[PDB]
């Protein structure tokens, strides 16, 4: 009975020393376990793995706490749903690009590199130590966890095509949002008018628009009645603000936003390019930077700063 000694953990923060024996499979001895992403539940121990670091499911009270406190999920599909993403984003490339961790053009990614690149542009702290881990990575050029764990967290697959608005959508729900705060005023000529207040992610995010500016102002929307109405910002508290519509021909404007998501294609099957203002406008398409002073072309979402705005509307 031979015998070496490994570490197992659901969250390579807490290491727990095991003794393996060398004639059993990991599988047989700790259930599904995985090796830097690799699923090891049929492999039997190797001199080599001495020292190793193995993922383990949450199969104890012990594990289920770590896992909890370090992913704030008790999904028991998740650990699984993380490691089978890893090992495929492990292997992609990183780009910097303008400063910027890019992901170069893989397994339909560009909604992941458009959301990735955005990440690192908009003021936003994770609540989950798995995610401001992970996101720490990703800005010293390594993002291959970030991106599993984006995946996991959305329940998606390398390979899926994806939509930049739904990704930025179920990561702002683990991000600290709670003080972000809209009012609203829409004003029907039959219905009278409304003032509406929105909380944390909805606060923050805007379906129908690309336009701060017109947002301020008043947007045209459908009222209850059939009749359509005057909807327009009031107040809004948080650090950004995220205005997304179906894809449209947009003029994006050099020092006016943050970035932007640019979507070529149709509902199903497409490609998203990034947009970003510096001191002039980048295109950035996983590693292919371009620049131009101006820009036109499919705009989907659109980034601005924000601290704190009052309407002067009385
Ligand atoms: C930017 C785009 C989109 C958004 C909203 C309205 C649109 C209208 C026409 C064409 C595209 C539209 N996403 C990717 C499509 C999309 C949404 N959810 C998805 C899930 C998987 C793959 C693609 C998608
Ligand atoms: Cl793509
Ligand atoms: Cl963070
Ligand atoms: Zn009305």
């Amino acid at each position: 009975v031979r015998t070496i000694k490994v570490f197992t953990t659901v969250d390579n923060i807490n290491l727990h020393t095991q003794v393996v024996d060398m004639s059993m499979t990991y599988g047989q001895q700790f259930g599904p376990t995985y090796l830097d992403g690799a699923d090891v539940t049929k492999i039997k121990p190797h001199n080599s793995h001495e020292g190793k670091t193995f993922y383990v499911l949450p199969n104890d009270d012990t594990l289920r706490v770590e896992a909890f406190e370090y992913y704030h999920t008790t999904d028991p599909s998740f650990l699984g749903r993380y490691m089978s993403a890893l090992n495929h984003t492990k292997k992609w490339k990183y780009p910097q690009v303008n400063g910027l961790t890019s992901i170069k053009w893989a397994d339909n990614n560009s909604y992941l590199a458009t959301a990735l690149l955005t990440l690192q542009q908009i003021e936003l702290k994770f609540n989950p130590p798995a995610l401001q881990d992970a996101y720490y990575r990703a800005r010293a050029g390594e993002a291959a966890n970030f991106c599993a764990l984006i995946l996991a967290y959305c329940n998606k697959t390398v390979g899926e095509l994806g939509d930049v608005r739904e990704t930025m959508s179920y990561l702002f729900q683990h991000a600290n949002l709670d003080s972000c705060k809209r009012v609203l005023n829409v004003v029907c000529k039959t219905c009278g008018q409304q003032q509406t207040t929105l909380k944390g992610v909805e606060a923050v995010m805007y379906m129908g628009t690309l336009s701060y500016e017109q947002f301020k102002k008043g947007v045209q929307i459908p009222c209850t009645c059939g009749k359509q109405a005057t909807k327009y910002l009031v107040q809004q508290e948080s650090p950004f603000v995220m205005m997304s519509a179906p894809p449209a021909q947009y003029e994006l404007k050099h020092g006016t936003f943050t970035c932007a998501s640019e979507y070529t294609g149709n509902y199903q099957c497409g490609h998203y390019k990034h947009i970003t203002s510096k001191e002039t406008l980048y295109c950035i398409d996983g590693a292919l930077l371009t620049k131009s002073s101006e820009y036109k072309g499919p705009i989907t979402d659109v980034f601005y700063k924000e601290n704190s705005y009052t309407t002067t509307i009385k």
